[PDB]
């Protein structure tokens, strides 16, 4: 018998782990079918959701960009070109 859609049916079929553990960085079931299809695709550039810092390229969440805090090595996340409004209220 099958399992719920929330339970990712592993290609092995041994364990029907949840989709929350599908591509979660953890080999939950056999053959790593949960993590086999991980579309990280970092071709030297960070993922779309993660801002790539200018000086070093270290990936940070895009929310950290122009967040009022120099998360970057040189604060390129708070780059002068941004001029964010960043209303405290």
């Amino acid at each position: 018998l099958n399992c719920t859609a929330s339970q990712f049916k592993c290609a092995s079929g041994d364990k029907c782990i949840g989709v929350t553990n599908r591509c979660d960085g953890v080999f939950d079931c056999s053959d790593n079918s949960d993590e086999a299809g991980c579309p990280t695709r970092p071709p030297g550039m960070c993922h779309s959701d993660e801002f790539q810092c200018q000086e070093d390229g270290i990936c940070i969440p895009n929310f950290w960009e122009c967040d009022g805090h120099p998360d970057c090595l040189y604060g390129s996340d708070e780059h002068n070109a941004c001029v964010p409004k960043t209303c405290p209220s």
